[PDB]
This record gives structure tokens, sequence and C-alpha cells, in this order.
């Protein structure tokens, strides 16, 4: 039963002393040589006196800019806007850590991937808990599975469009796919609330490409939006027309023009 | 699947309208006026599971006194009479939101587990809720007196290390609550002949009731909370009032493991961490 009552309270005993030792000068030396796994978890699994280590910021900036691609060298991360290089940093480690345990321990890919979505909102970390919510769905299609991917995809909207154009691109994608999710169930009404709300997060998304030039730089590895949509397309003028164009019945022109008011009126306010 | 990788709960869906009403209209005598109207767990779910600028909102100044008339409301089933105090340094909307999670906790203890802990989780996690940290050891606790495998004790002992920073923040009933703990530790491994693990853990327990010693006149607001004004014997499995009998029955109960070296030294790692953290 103790499985069940810790969930996720473990910071690996490693950093004890380390947390100890923080909560200076020496502690920079000890904190430069954990191996990056075990700094994403001292920051993500401390008391939040100690999370507050947020003057050591010289310390993420040669962290931050370490940080590379397997896939590409050539690329390089840019400032992560609103959040700091540390929790960046940390929560892109954890992520990786999560797909390393993706085949071999499930209850870490979950932990992990967990951690870096909810403690350091890492795009990566939403776009694969999306991935799978929606695998889940694909293959158990039953109305309180595409329900709950709806209720995390509505309880996650505001933090996930954190990271503008690709987390607007990212909300499209789960409401695109619920949509088709109610269809394929006869369930048509809520999917049609899916495609207007799919388009309202096109649109915003669209509203704020050109204030994300480094959201989208960092969440496509430099590639463009071509990995941003099912499509495969370049350009949102593409996603939306593409994505009209499939679900023109759901997506009148009134339909169209009420959520293209509504992510106007969060562009508005929210954003700048 | 789903389930476990969407771990924690989910923002209840009665209070998505709410959290429109209050994106759009900041601290209003409306908005004011619907969440004296929510039900205290809708209210305390609404303050855990909202995004941050209803959370900033809830944590705004003009809803303070809103936390403040809801917290002197807070009373005990069974005690006509208590008066919560200021959890200073903590707020009052999350030492009810806290308490009235793990009240909720409780509710649904016998009646459907996991949402035991859930709630218990967010109890602890997301407000530092004394009395969920206390009833989380608690279950721990137990948990390893009905299954002493090296195993649990591990686990027990693992939990303890992790959160014993921000336990401590709970001050004098804090390091109690830990001191508890390192005590069954204590034991847990001396069955087993762990006898190396059950003198780390007797170390621990007397530094944590130092700890206690020197964060006691400096927490009588935590000691009237976590205790509900009843005093200290229910800190402790002795029943004892004061922590210097707490500590002389444990140094008469773990001789062999706290000879006067050892607990000179766990007295001094407390001192420092009283002095440099605490005053």
């Amino acid at each position: 039963h103790m499985a069940s009552m810790i969930k996720g309270k473990l910071m690996p005993n490693s950093l004890k002393d380390v947390q100890k030792l923080i909560c200076t000068d020496n502690v920079i030396t000890t904190l430069s040589r954990l191996k990056p796994f075990d700094l994403a978890m001292l920051k993500a699994t401390s008391d939040n006196k100690v999370k507050t280590l947020l003057e050591l910021k010289p310390f993420w900036v040669n962290k931050f800019n370490k940080l590379r691609l397997e896939k590409d060298h050539i690329f390089q991360f840019r400032n992560p806007d609103p959040q700091s290089r540390a929790d960046f940093y940390c929560g892109y480690v954890l992520y990786l850590a999560a797909l390393k345990e993706k085949q071999k321990e499930i209850s870490s890919y979950y932990d992990y991937l967990n951690l870096s979505f909810t403690t350091f909102n890492c795009f990566y970390a939403a776009q694969e808990i999306l991935t799978f919510l929606i695998g889940a769905c694909k293959n158990d299609t039953k109305r309180e599975n595409i329900d709950l991917l709806y209720n995390f995809v509505t309880s996650q909207s505001t933090q996930i469009q954190e990271h503008k154009t690709p987390g607007c691109l990212l909300l499209a994608n789960a409401y695109f796919y619920l949509a088709g999710f109610y269809l394929s169930l006869d369930l048509k009404a809520e999917s049609i609330e899916c495609y207007k709300e799919c388009w309202g997060q096109l649109h915003l998304a669209q509203l704020l490409e050109t204030d994300s030039e480094r959201e989208i730089h960092n969440a496509y590895f430099n590639k463009g939006l071509a990995t941003s949509n099912a499509f495969g397309l370049n350009s949102i003028s593409e996603i939306k027309a593409r994505c009209l164009d499939l679900a023109s019945e759901a997506l009148p022109y009134p339909a169209r023009n009420v959520m293209e008011a509504n992510a106007v009126k969060t562009f508005e306010n929210r954003f700048k």
C-alpha cells in the first residue's frame, strides 16, 4: 500500500546532504557535479525554501548552454523567455529521463514526465503526455476515455499557452484528435465543440507567432512547424486551410468568428 | 493507463464556471460572494487546482479579509471552544484549504481509498498541512507495523528523509512528528537486526527532539494549532507533556544507541540548523 500513498514524493537520498548543505560557494561546486538527473531532481524535489535557488544564475546559464540535441549537433537552445534557464534545463532533463524509462519501467515514465510537466512546465513533457493520452484513446475509444483526455486538455490549456504559438498548436492538436474521437463514436455535438475549440487555438497561435520566435525555435528544434501538426504543414494558414477543409460542417463562418474573437480576447489582455 | 499518466486530480468541472467569473472580474463584491457560497471542499480544490491567474487572485490582497473570515469559522466538531491561531509564516487561506482537504481525506478513508491518497497528498504537498503529514506518517508507520520488511522500512525512512525539511516548517510540532517516525524507524530496524540503521535513526530522533527544544518557545502558535491546544501528549508515543520528559524516556529506551558523544554530536547539529535556518 505504501506505494499508493507516496506517489511522487521521493528525493534521491544522495541529495540529502546537498539540500542540507544548501538550506553558498562550496555548494556551487557540490551542485556542479551531480549528474544532470540529480540536479533536476534537487530543484524538482526540495522544500520550497530550497527551491528558491532561483545569484546562482550564472550556474544555470552555463548548464543551459551545454544543452545539446543528440540528433542535431548544430542546434542550440535560445533564451526560454519568461521561464528561467534553470527551469528549462531541469524540465528538459527530466523529460529525457522519462523517455529512457519508456520501455523499461513505466512507473518512472509517468513520474518523471509528470515532474517535467507539472514542476517546470516543459513543453516536451506536455507534447509527450498528450501524445500518450491520444494513443490511449486511439486504442480504447470509450466516451470516458475521450472525456478524460478532453478534461486534461482543458485543465492544462492555460499553463500550456505559456509556450505561446507551440503551446496553442499543441492544444489545437489535442482538440482535433478529440473531435475525431467523438465523431467516430457518434457524439457529433462534442465533435463540433472541439473543432471550434481547435480553431481558437490555431488562431491564437496565429496572433502569437510573431512574439514566439524563440519558443518556436526551441519547441521544434529550429525545424519549423512541420511536426507541430498532423498535416506536416509549414505555416498556420496551411494548418487552418487544411483543417477547415476537413471540418467545414463543424466550422461554419460564425463559429470560426466566435473562436477567433475569443482568441483575440486572450491575446488582447493576457499577452503583452 | 491514462489514470496513471494523469497522476493527481484534475480541476473539477463545477469550478470551471467560477474560474471564468474570477479571470474576468477581479476581486469583486460579486466574486467574493460566489466564493463564500461554495462548499468548503470546492473552495479548497479551487485554490489547489487553478491556473496561475486564479491562484494569484485567490492569493491577492483583496480576498485576504475573505480568507481571514473563513479561517475564524473553522471549528472542531467535538470541541466547542477551540479557536485556531494565526498560522504565520503560513497563509490563512493555505491553512484553511489544506485542513479542509485533510478532513475531506478522512471522510474518504473507509469509503474509498485513493481518494484518501489524493486528498491527503494535495493537503500535504500543495499546502504543507501538518495534519496531512501526521496522517501520512501514521499510515506509513502502520504499514510497517503490519509489514516489517526491510523494503517497507527503507520506504518509510526515505520518505521521512525526503520530507524532513518541509515538515520542520511546522517548527516544534513538525520536529516532534519527525522524531516519532525516526523512533519507530529505529525499532523496526532493530527487530530485523539492522543495528547500524537502528542507531542511525535513534541519533536522528535525538536531533529532532533537541531541535524541538530550541524551537519550542518560538512555536506557541504552531503547538496551539498542531495539537488543538491540548498540549504535547499526543505528539509522542509516551503521552508525555514536555520535550524534556520525551528526551528522558527516549534516552532510557535507546541507551546503547544514544551514548553521550552520540547525543552531543546530534545536539550540535540541531543547534546549527536552528541558528542558521531559524533564529
